[PDB]
Order: structure tokens, then sequence, then C-alpha cells
């Protein structure tokens, strides 16, 4: 900056930038419901948080990270897991998820040490997520499967699913209620130019 | 197997298999906490997960992917981060919180669609998370950073850490109750004998 210049020689804030038109004008780093759907769509792994009954009574959350497929037609995404708790602390027979799907990048180096961070891309889904059954099950484990393994067929590439398969394994509905998307994709970090800037090790 | 075989021409389990003695024969995948341990301090994502209350007045989950560290003599785990809900579901100037971390590997193909799965490591921890403020926070901040920056020094690749900086940011300490360890990163999922085999665009 200038006075550090100066003193060395004896705000950025609302001065000129560039800015490109065609960017997201949303506060805190938001997308839009196309961009989550689109990320949903590419995602092959996400997290799932559900909460249990722990030990003093209280509710607490489990994260379990799982295979996924978004079926936006259905408005839900199914995952199987067979990792439970003792009981859900939950009435009914669906139970409150949260869902989580990111895109992480690279780290990014600053001589700004709070301006340290790493790329990402990432959508938080709210939602009730519910055990399914037969078919339905049979479907979702199917479209799961062909998503995650993309040219893979179930009744060709492997053998069918059968009832066995059905009754060993937990196949969920993640029905949506909401959900957020937040970006920050930078190349380079924010820097301090009145600190030494970092050297090539770190930005070559 | 025979059974088919001979019927074309026309159980497993119980049976001998090599056994490497070196391995664990936990249930469930799980891990020692030796091995737990050396996960979380090679790792540098994780995700968090709290409780909001919610618009019905139920606690809800959120997931936060963030940077960590592992304080192995703390017994913590230190990260900082701005998301917040409206209020916590949550009695006291601590916070219960879950945190993950994981490596996850390929997926694995197979001719049987219960045996398609992904490699993974991954430990689950349990514990009360609280703000830190200051030195502590400073600190903390400091580890953080150096961590997932090898070779960064704060103070020298960077200014040093500031009481602005400090203001603005949110530094917690989730001290640890109970973790928890599981793997399965085996080289080929389990196939189906019986079914004709992955060609060579899978295995190869
Ligand atoms: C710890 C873990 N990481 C990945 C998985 N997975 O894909 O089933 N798992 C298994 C349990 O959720
Ligand atoms: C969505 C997200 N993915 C990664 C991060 N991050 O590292 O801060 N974030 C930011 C908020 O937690």
């Amino acid at each position: 900056s200038y006075y550090h210049h100066h003193h060395h020689h004896l705000s950025d804030f609302y001065d000129p930038r560039e800015r490109d038109p065609s960017v997201s004008r949303r506060p805190q780093n938001r997308q839009s419901d196309e961009w989550i759907r689109e990320l949903l769509l590419r995602g092959t792994i996400a997290r799932v948080a559900t909460l249990w009954q722990g030990e003093d009574g209280a509710a607490f959350p489990f994260i379990t990270p799982l295979a996924y497929a978004y079926r936006p037609e259905q408005g839900d995404l199914v995952y199987h897991t067979n990792v439970v708790g003792r009981l859900r602390a939950n009435a009914g027979q669906g139970h409150p998820a949260t869902l989580e799907v990111s895109e992480i990048g690279q780290f990014l180096p600053s001589n700004s040490p709070l301006e340290l961070s790493v790329q990402y891309r990432s959508v938080m889904v709210f939602g009730t997520a519910r055990v399914l059954a037969g078919e339905d099950a049979r479907a979702a484990l199917t479209t799961l499967s062909e998503r995650v393994f993309p040219g893979l067929k179930v009744g060709e590439t492997t053998r069918p699913i059968s009832e066995d398969d059905l009754k060993r394994t937990s196949v969920y509905s993640l029905s949506i209620d909401r959900w957020s998307g937040k970006e920050n994709w930078a190349e380079q970090a924010i820097q301090e130019e009145d600190w030494p800037a970092l050297g090539p090790e770190w930005l070559g």
C-alpha cells in the first residue's frame, strides 16, 4: 500500500476493481438452484447426518460418508447404509436428515494468515429419509449402482438384485425439503501486499 | 461354484481361505486407537456436525466441511468456522459435536450388485466444542495453519495473527470424549463366480 511504501521510504475496499458482470451477486458465496442441481448430479459421495439417542438421553448426530444418487424427478437422493445407533431421536417412520456433497480443491497459500483457505463447492440438503422396500428399494439401488459405475447395468454386468440382497440392505430415499449451495473457487488467496510476498515454492 | 458348473454341464463361507495373522480380528471392520490417531494426524479436511434449533423447535444437524488439526496432547481438534444457525440446540458454553475424517479410495466394481463398494478409511469423533479466545485462539489457528500448509510459519511466511483477525474469526477446540475407526480398503470387491466375470474395462 502507499502508506507502507511511503513509511519504508522515509482503503482497498471502496477503490477500483474489475468485476465480471456474469458472476453471482448473491451474498456469502451463495449459488443458484440450477447450480446445486448440477453439483448433485455430478457427485457420487455424500455425508449424511441423522440423529440418534445418546447415553444422557440427548440427541446427537452421526456422520456417514456413502455413495449416493440424486433423482431430480422424484425429488430425492438415494443411498444404502447398515449403520445404526440404538434408537433414533425421532418420532415416526421417516427421520430428518441432512446430506452434504462437496468438491474440495487445493489449499490456497497466503502471506496473510486469515486468508489461508481451500477451494470448495458445497451443497447442504435438508429433508426426511425413509427406508424403502421391495421394488422401490431394488429400483433405487439400481439407479444408485448405475450412477456411480457408469456403463454398469444391473442384470447384465451383474446378476440381478435378489430378495436376499434386499433383506440384507437398508436402502433410503431422502426426500428433499430445502437445499443450499456455496462456492469459493478462487485461483489464488487474497495476499497481504505489505508483508514479504510468498516465494515460488508456494504459488509456482 | 460346483453346483452351477455341474448344472451347466448337464458353502463358500466355512471352507478354506488364506488369512494373514497380522490383520485386525475386530468385527465390523474396526480399527485400533493407534490407527485412529495416525489417520487423524495425516488428515487435513473434516466434517463437523453440530445441532441447531429449527423452525418446528426440533434440533437438526449442520454438516460443515473444514480444515482441521488434531492436537494429541491437548486431546482436541481445532478448526475455525463462521457458519452459524439461529440458536444452538444446546444448554451451556460448549456444544456437543461430531467430527468425521475419511480417506476415500476407488469405487470397486463387481458382477455382484450388493458387492459394489468404495475403498475407505474413516474416523468418527464425539465430543464438546467450545469457542477459544485470545492467545488460545491465536495458538490454535497457528497450529492449524502450519499443519495444513507444511513449511508455512505464521509470523514469517505470513504476517502475525492480529487482534482484528481474531475478532473476525470463530476458532473452536473440539475436546474428544470418544472415537471410532473403520477401514475397508480391499483391492477388489467380492465377485460372483456363477455370473459372467467383469471384463477388462472394469478391473484392468
Ligand atoms: C466409513 C465409511 N466411509 C465410506 C463408507 N462407505 O462408503 O460405505 N463408509 C462406511 C460406512 O459409512
Ligand atoms: C462449504 C465449504 N466447503 C469447504 C469449506 N471450507 O473449507 O471452509 N466450506 C465452507 C464452509 O464450511
